[PDB]
RNA sequence: AUUGAAAGUUGUAGUAUGCGGUCCUUGCGGCUGAGAGCACUUCAGGAGUUGCCCGCG
């Protein structure tokens, strides 16, 4: 509902939530944007949903339990 | 931020459809609350009494 709703991973809009593993390591957005998954801060500023339930990025780590 | 970090044991599904507690059946026939019976027997409205008293068509 929130004009601020586009910072979201594709998976979310379909419920999904598995977020990455080995073979990933590019995000995309609702319109379908790229982002970098090297840094914790770009991926949380991008991604809303990475930001409040954690995510996994075991190709360069930067875990992030959810809150 | 603990060998923990990400995670629906998930989504769709009628025990459902038709199936008479049904058809016949007298609470039926006979039956005296009847026969006997004095509101009878005794009885005065009774005993006293001046329409009373005066009189010129």
């Amino acid at each position: 509902t929130t004009p601020y709703g586009v910072n979201l991973t594709e998976r979310a809009l379909r419920y999904n939530g598995t977020r990455f593993g080995q073979g990933e390591t590019t995000a995309t957005k609702a319109n379908g944007a790229t982002v970098q998954l090297n840094d914790e801060a770009t991926i949380i500023k991008e991604l809303a949903d990475a930001d409040v339930h954690g995510f996994l990025a075991p190709k360069t780590g930067r875990r992030r339990v959810s809150l």
